[PDB]
């Protein structure tokens, strides 16, 4: 019946591209896919609690959740949908800019049938796989929406070096 | 220094999306990428022999070749470029519609640092991973350019069943 | 230089075998490899093919780990300080390879292995085959004896790996 | 129902260990597993943990394979009829798992394993660690003794796995 697939890794690793790659595969076989985006055959939605999707997700074979770390109830949602027979596919950061985990994505790891962690390329040294996201601006808000001028994906030693 | 990464699998598996996912990762780290398409920071090209790229590829860190099975000299090209220090990334069909291999992509398998085979979803039964491409029109031309109205990706047993 | 590779999944998924596969690769290239096992864990021991030690926490290895290129930690969920140990060692240039359960018998995470996920360069989650229905990939471990101790050391005499629906079916009974 | 899983890569990459990891998973779910080895291949034998046989070609197994859920073929490149055997068995509903070299010591493909790639549901290529430089992933096998026999049975006494540039450097010498 149902399942949970989780795609994790730092920023700039292509997690969302991989999520969509997987959604597209299902669409070619005539499966209905519902894509849930965050904001503070097919159907799309931008939302801020998974509670706000209501029961719309039940009309679909495949449910995809992007930026899963922004949703506070994501693990319970995914479990409920997978228990109802859906293929659920989630892309999320596993770690925040302090290399500390998103507790809800932890729960997903433990509930997932598959977990892939993608890597990026180090934006500091340009020579190594990157597994970490470095926040290049001062802020102690955990959630801070932004791109390459506020964050960069780095290798282990560039992360240490830049922590000075 | 250099390497060869190969992405194989049947049609509708998202091989090209995965190739581009990888190219994008490199671009975020300021690496130059040259993309070579078939037709009968960045640069694109449509060509029919890899001979026709000349030595343009030497100006790039990363070389990507799409639809590799259409190029008759692809293995030697990839080896030459990887021996010169390039990251080479190739997407190709491993098997033709008769489940017979493309001999040049065989050579690549043996020369590659990494080989991933993606799956599609079965377009006949809609219930299983698909690893094969079934040609739905009569033709005994090996090369026959087309989409879902001429081909479908199928699972092992749907391929047998449809072979009647 | 250094890195953390994590292998997770339920019981019966071959996590230790994958660990030892990776160690052997390094050994062919003449790299020094140290395997750290948990002293309480009782289960051919492939882990006797290089330098190794049995401890109850990682503090008791002392600084012996510094003498190696590669450090492998088996049954990582048993060690209370595993994340920090791994990070210290990977910061000193070691290739650190850890096998661990990500989830306990209640599908609740081991918090220390959660930290490792976030610190790891590589994370693979292996599957088992459902030992109840025999027809599906299994991602969960089901405890088949009555005990509410979170830690309870054992094998197929006390646990089985199951698919998502077999885990539900068996919990309701 | 049936499938073909292929594990390729150079020597010292742990292909047989991965094969036996997969067999063990199936065994925990009580599935019948048969391991077919090559009679000429001399190299703890994990492959003695289920039903097994040593043959020179696959024809000599006869129909014994039909009694199993899972068939594993080790050193597939030695068998002249391996592709057809695998396809026959996978068409009868078996999970067939093959480990093999994809490339010989000259980086030239084993044609029969090429056919398997095209017939396989899953293909993984494992790497080794470069046994010359000790600093890079290795995807090639280098023969360290003089012999132009394509088939020459041996281990680290006759071969080493190497990265792309170490293979060039050593060929020029
Ligand atoms: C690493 C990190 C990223 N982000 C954001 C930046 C982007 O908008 C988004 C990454 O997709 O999440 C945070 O909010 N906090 C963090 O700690
Ligand atoms: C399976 C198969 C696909 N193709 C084509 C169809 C598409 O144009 C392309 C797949 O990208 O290759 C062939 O030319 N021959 C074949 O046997
Ligand atoms: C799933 C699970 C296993 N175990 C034990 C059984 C084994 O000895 C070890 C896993 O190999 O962990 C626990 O102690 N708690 C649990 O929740
Ligand atoms: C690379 C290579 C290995 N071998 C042998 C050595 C081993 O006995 C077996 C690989 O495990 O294959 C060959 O016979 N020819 C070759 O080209
Ligand atoms: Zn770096
Ligand atoms: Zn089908
Ligand atoms: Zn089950
Ligand atoms: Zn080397």
């Amino acid at each position: 019946h149902g399942r949970i697939e989780l795609i994790i890794g730092p920023m700039f690793a292509g997690k969302t591209t991989e999520l969509m790659r997987r959604v597209q595969r299902h669409k070619h076989a005539q499966r209905s896919c519902y894509i849930i985006k965050y904001t503070g055959l097919t159907a799309n939605v931008s939302v801020s609690n998974l509670h706000d999707v209501g029961d719309e997700w039940r009309k679909y074979d495949v449910i995809a959740v992007d930026e899963g770390q922004f949703f506070p109830d994501v693990a319970a949602f995914c479990s409920k949908a997978a228990d109802s027979g859906k293929v659920v596919i989630v892309s999320a950061l596993d770690a925040d800019y302090l290399q500390e985990p998103f507790e809800e994505i932890c729960l997903l790891v433990s509930r997932a049938d598959s977990v892939v962690k993608l890597s990026a390329v180090c934006m500091e040294c340009h020579n190594r796989k990157a597994s970490f996201t470095y926040r290049t601006v001062k802020s102690d808000e955990r959630k801070l929406v932004g791109g390459s001028d506020m964050y960069m994906s780095v290798c282990r030693s560039c992360y240490e070096t830049k922590r000075n």
